[PDB]
């Protein structure tokens, strides 16, 4: 009879799917890219992008749902990684940037839940969630970029903790 060093579920590679609703992807990517994408392929795309330390402004190339995208970046930290959400409203749309998270942990979550899809925010250790309003909201496909987990609403709060402390 042994102690055993929490509830996590994964990881699992990179992949696309659609994510059930009440769930978090913790998403834990390790080079600057893109992170995480999903769509209601009506009127909502959104992207998470990661940018390294230390990057002045300077104009990069992400491939968002396929398509090459010209994108101005920057992070004016040098010490933390910058997840920012790029979000379109249709196809074809311009991207413009929200909802950034600065990170030691380059940790970051998605979820689809009670019409919105919620994504972390702010500047760790402190990231708290907002949430994006999603028509169809249960039923975006998503593209994992990175290996992640899984983690039931109902652990929310260590899901957070892992955001903020890695
Ligand atoms: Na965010
Ligand atoms: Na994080
Ligand atoms: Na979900
Ligand atoms: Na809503
Ligand atoms: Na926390």
């Amino acid at each position: 009879g042994l102690v055993p060093r929490h509830m996590l579920d994964g990881p699992y590679q990179p992949t696309s799917f659609n994510p059930p609703v009440n769930y978090w992807m913790l998403l834990a990517p390790l080079n600057a890219g893109v992170v995480v994408e999903g769509t209601n392929n009506t009127n909502r795309w959104l992207a998470t992008i990661l940018v390294e330390p230390g990057v002045a402004s300077t104009t990069r190339t992400y491939t968002l749902f396929g398509i090459q995208e010209q994108i101005t970046v920057e992070n004016s930290s040098n010490t933390k990684w910058k997840f920012i959400d790029l979000m379109k409203t249709t196809s074809s749309g311009t991207y413009t940037q929200h909802s950034p998270l600065l990170s030691e942990p380059k940790l970051y979550g998605i979820m689809k839940h009670g019409g919105q899809l919620w994504t972390y925010d702010g500047e760790t250790p402190n990231a708290i969630t907002n949430g994006y309003s999603t028509t169809n909201y249960d039923s975006v496909n998503m593209t994992s970029f990175c290996d992640f987990y899984i983690i039931p609403r109902s652990q929310e709060s260590v899901c957070t903790e892992y955001i903020n402390n890695g």
